[PDB]
């Protein structure tokens, strides 16, 4: 069972980033830890929990910044079915 406990070990490395202007770029061992997000989870519905947690501790970064979320994943390489940010409803997102 996939814990919020250890979805923020992820978010650690890609908080820095989330910090940074929209000058900075992502970090390597940040992207990786989204691609881990598929083994993270056991179902199907369960992998969504991943994006749910990170909408908890994205209310408790500090100067978080809401549009680098937006690149984080595009200059990472990934892409997903929604946006990544605290007003998108990751709650809609399909399987």
């Amino acid at each position: 069972a996939l814990s919020c406990g250890t979805v923020s070990a992820d978010l650690a490395p890609c908080v820095t980033y989330l910090q940074a202007p929209n000058n900075a770029s992502p970090p390597p061992p940040c992207c990786a830890g989204v691609k881990k997000l598929l083994a993270a989870a056991t179902t199907t519905p369960d992998r969504q929990a991943a994006c749910n947690c990170l909408k908890s501790a994205a209310g408790s970064i500090p100067k978080l910044n809401t549009n680098n979320a937006a690149a984080l994943p595009g200059k990472c390489g990934v892409s997903i079915p929604y946006k990544i940010s605290t007003s998108t409803n990751c709650n809609t997102v399909r399987f």
